[PDB]
Parts: structure tokens; C-alpha cells; sequence
């Protein structure tokens, strides 16, 4: 008569000041998040973008998770972004915790190829950090003079991004804690190297049916067991999970 | 400081005796039920089949869902199944309920081109429905003499099937609790077409990366929102949720 299964529900209401410590990052080491939304049936966009489908929840959290951050890793697909928004009390969180008052965006591309004439380099406070190969790192340099940092990411393959590179990279420059949004070309990259620690994923209680593509893309084909930390809710019925990978 | 949010967590141990009451199909009316496991980046297999990511509890789910059911509805695409297997005490249940020792198999195909020789047909207690269209229904009916109920379920294309007929025919024959498993272009069609009231989706604690498919598949594209009826877990950190059409 006995089962492994129990029923959850909700058991504690979370002010804003309890969600950090949800989501704290660890103390030390470098730590890679993902954060991403899909509907029930896997579908990760609607229209085109994941913007639809937010849930009440989506917004403190998205916005806590950015405040975490160190730097936000970004594709060059989804860029195509702003500089990250912090308001006063944002900046005043971010201080008391010794971070720089907005986190870094870091753009990954593997040609290099971004135009001086993008909103990532122009409406923002800081400089972008560029994640791209060696192969093309002095060129892209170059180009972006003045209007981002350009930094080599490759392993033994001068002419690819080595996604565990990537990520010593940015913990080289003081950046552990990093955060990435998308796209799913990025995550399934991240994926398929397992150099991704936690996946914060906003369940929409929709269905979307076929068309929509998946929150990661690519060949890849992994089997990462991850471990549940929390789901939270909401009364709209969004899961707001945290997973870290055991 | 106050938030939408609030902690989920595990608050009552589930018998296999309460285990029905959250599962029940209502009293009246048809009622279409899919049951799905996929990962938590949206993938519905490993290695070709949903098997490998099963759950300590998703026996008791899955095997619970099929002994509730009037009928199991599978698309030709994955069957390629046997006879639905029900234990003495699965039967048992039934029949207290007043419904046949085992539920009935059917199978949709928009062409009618199933061989005679499949196991559908040969290991299995009972007679398989196989549904398909009107253009097609007599020759299937002819070929598969013996073997299989053929029924005609188009709406105004004789060529095509439409899942509101489909759903009706079922329920003109008393067969008004379906189940659906499988696979993910049937689902797709179901949730194009609107006809999916309920959706329980078991969510595998992994990550497997960009080469899976959803669990639906299709050009179909929808925004239809569900009520969160439940969520259980187990020790190994998978979620069993249960939404039911808003
Ligand atoms: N459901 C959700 O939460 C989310 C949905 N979205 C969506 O993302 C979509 C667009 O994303 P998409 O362009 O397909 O994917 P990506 O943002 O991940 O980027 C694809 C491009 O980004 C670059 N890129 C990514 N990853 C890597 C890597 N490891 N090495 C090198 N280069 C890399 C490549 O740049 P290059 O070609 O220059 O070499 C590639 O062509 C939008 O539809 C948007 O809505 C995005 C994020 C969240
Ligand atoms: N993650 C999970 O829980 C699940 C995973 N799976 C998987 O399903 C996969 C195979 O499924 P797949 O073949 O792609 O999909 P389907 O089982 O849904 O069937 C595709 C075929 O089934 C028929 N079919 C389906 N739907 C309809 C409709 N509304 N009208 C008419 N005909 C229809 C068509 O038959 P025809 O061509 O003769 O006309 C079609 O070619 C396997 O990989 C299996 O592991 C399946 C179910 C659950």
C-alpha cells in the first residue's frame, strides 16, 4: 500500500528577501546557471521569443537572477539584448555583496563576426566582454576597438570555443558567477561539454503544439542526472525549479 | 517584500489506495488524457525510446493511468505495443468499477496500411480499434478482417482524420475515459486540434542535450493554458504533474 510518491503544495510564502537565498550561488569556485522558461509540452518559444509565456513569478525571479550575477553569457543568435537594467536598490545589493554595480554581458560567437553597430555595444553602461576563437580573437579585436573586450576561448581546436575555457575565461576576470539566458544553440553547447552546474527553468502551463523548438538545439546528446533543489509556484500554476547536477 | 511566490514541498506520503482519487476521470463526458515523460530540457527520448528516463514512481503512475482507462489510443508511429497487460488485482478494479477486464487498444492510422502481421494483433486478449478515415475505412476493414473493429473517423476532408470524431466514436461506444501514451505526432494533433483535456507529464530529473525530439511533434502551433492540478515527487527528485485544460 506504500509508494515512493508524495504530494507536494505549498508549505511557505517567500518574501523578496528569501528568494536570494534560494538561488545564492556558492561561496566559492566558478558556477554556471542557466535560466529559462518552457510550456509543459517542451516548447520554448511562442512567436519567436520566450517573452508570452512569463509567468507573475518570472520577473522577480529573472530580475534576483540577473542581480546575482556576476556576468550574463549570451548568444549571438538571441543578442540579435541591451545592457542589463539594474535599478537603485539593484546596485545597492549588488555593492553590499562587492560585485560591480551591473553585471557584464559576454556575447559567444565562434566567427567573431558582430557588427560595430549593435545594441550590446551601444545602449549600456559597460563595455561587453566577446567570447570567440583564436582563430579569429586579433581580427575581432580590431574591429570592436573601443567597444568591447575581446577574448579567446578555444582548446586544442583553434577554430571552435571550448566551452570549458569559456567559463575559466570569465573566472580568470573575476566573473564565477555567470549566468546565462540563452540562446539554445549556447545552452545545448553547455550542455553537451556538462560544463552546465544548475538549470533555473520556469515551467508555463501551457501546451504550445510541434512547431516550437526546444530551450537547447544542436547534435548533441547527452544523459546529465541533476538534482531537484526546489520548485516554487505560484497561483497562476508556473514551477519556478532549480536544478544542480549531481 | 511580499511575492507571488511560495515553497513547494512535500506535505502527505501517497497510498496506492489514494493514488486513484487524484487520477479519477470525472463522472461524466468523455475525457482525453495523455501521459508523457521528458526530460527537463524538453526531450522526449533517449536513445529512440522514453523508457530509459523512467521514474520510481512512474510505474505506479503509468500502470495506474492504463487500469483507469476505457481505452488506450496510440498513433501507428509507435506502436511499432501488445496487448495492454492488467494483473489479477487490475482486473479486479475494474470490473468494481464496471468496466472491461482490460482496456481496449486503438490504434489511429491516417492510411489504414497496418499488416496483418503485428504484434497489436497477435499478442493481446482482445480485438484492437484501429481508426482511421473514411476514404480508406472498407478496405481496411476487409484487409484486417478478424483482427481489428476498422472505424471511419473523418469530419469534412474523408481523407484526413479529425480527433473531434475520433474522440466521439470512442464514447459512442462507451469508451469515454481515453488515455493517449504515444507518440508525439498524435499528441501534436490533439493539441492542434484542441481536444486534449488533460496532459500528465512526468518531469525526469535530466538534462539530454539538442538531438531529442518534444513529446509533441507536427507543424501545429497553439497557446493553450492548463490548470495545475497537482504535482507529486519522489526521493529521486522527478516531478508527476497532472494539468487539466482551463
Ligand atoms: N525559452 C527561453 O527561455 C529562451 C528562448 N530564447 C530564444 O533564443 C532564440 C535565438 O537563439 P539562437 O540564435 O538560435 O541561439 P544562440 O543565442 O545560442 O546563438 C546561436 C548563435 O550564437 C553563437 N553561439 C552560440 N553558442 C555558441 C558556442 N558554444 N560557441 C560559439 N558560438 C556560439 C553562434 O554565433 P556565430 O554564428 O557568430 O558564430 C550561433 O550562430 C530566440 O528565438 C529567443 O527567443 C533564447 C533564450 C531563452
Ligand atoms: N516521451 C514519451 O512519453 C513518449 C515517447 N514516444 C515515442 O513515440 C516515437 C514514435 O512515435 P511517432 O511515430 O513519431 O508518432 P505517432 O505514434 O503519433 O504516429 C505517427 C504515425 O501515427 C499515425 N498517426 C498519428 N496520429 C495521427 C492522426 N491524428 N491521424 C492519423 N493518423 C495518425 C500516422 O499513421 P499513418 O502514417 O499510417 O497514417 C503517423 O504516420 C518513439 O520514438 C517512442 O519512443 C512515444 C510516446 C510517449
Amino acid at each position: 500500500a506504500d509508494t515512493p510518491l508524495r504530494l507536494l503544495s505549498s508549505v511557505h510564502y517567500l518574501t523578496d528577501g528569501e528568494l536570494p537565498q534560494l538561488y545564492d550561488y556558492p561561496d566559492d569556485g566558478t558556477w554556471l546557471r542557466a535560466n529559462f522558461i518552457s510550456s509543459l509540452d517542451g516548447g520554448a518559444t511562442v512567436d519567436g521569443t520566450s517573452g508570452a509565456m512569463a509567468g507573475p513569478g518570472d520577473r522577480f525571479v529573472f530580475n534576483l537572477l540577473r542581480e546575482l550575477a556576476d556576468v550574463i553569457v549570451v548568444g549571438v543568435g538571441t543578442v540579435r539584448y541591451s545592457g542589463v537594467r539594474m535599478g537603485v536598490v539593484q546596485r545597492q545589493h549588488r555593492q553590499a555583496r562587492g560585485q560591480s554595480e551591473v553585471p557584464q554581458l559576454a556575447i559567444v560567437t565562434r566567427s567573431g563576426r558582430l557588427d560595430r553597430d549593435m545594441a550590446v555595444f551601444t545602449r549600456t553602461e559597460m563595455a561587453p566582454l566577446v567570447l570567440t576563437t583564436t582563430a579569429v580573437a586579433d581580427d575581432t579585436r580590431q574591429r570592436l576597438a573601443g567597444l568591447a573586450e575581446v577574448i579567446a576561448c578555444s582548446g586544442d581546436d583553434p577554430g571552435t570555443v571550448d566551452e570549458a575555457v569559456l567559463v575559466s575565461q570569465l573566472a580568470a576576470r573575476g566573473l564565477r558567477r555567470i549566468l546565462t539566458e540563452g540562446g539554445p544553440t549556447l545552452l545545448g553547447t553547455f550542455v553537451e561539454r556538462d560544463v552546465l552546474d544548475e538549470l533555473c527553468l520556469t515551467i508555463a502551463p501551457y501546451v504550445v503544439g510541434g512547431l516550437a523548438r526546444r530551450i537547447v538545439t544542436g547534435p548533441g546528446q547527452v544523459l546529465t542526472r541533476m538534482r531537484c533543489a526546489h520548485v516554487l509556484t505560484d497561483d497562476s500554476g508556473y514551477l519556478y525549479t532549480r536544478y544542480v547536477k549531481t
